[PDB]
């Protein structure tokens, strides 16, 4: 299921894990550190904004993690 979205769109955890290759725990921490998730999370999960990925990825891509 290759679904393409734009910076502002609704992503899911599985997507993030595909996007990043890392675990959920890393996501919530790292994305908060990115620029605080604008993602619409109300019950531990819901819908994530891809923007938060872009901004989080930004800091990791800059530092070159790994």
């Amino acid at each position: 299921m290759q679904h393409e979205l734009q910076p502002d769109s609704l992503v899911d955890l599985k997507f993030i894990m595909a996007d990043t290759g890392f675990g959920k725990t890393f996501i919530y921490d790292r994305i908060k550190s990115g620029d605080l998730p604008k993602a619409k999370v109300i019950h531990g999960r819901a819908r994530w904004l891809y923007r938060d990925h872009c901004e989080f990825k930004n800091k990791l891509l800059s530092r070159a993690n790994g």
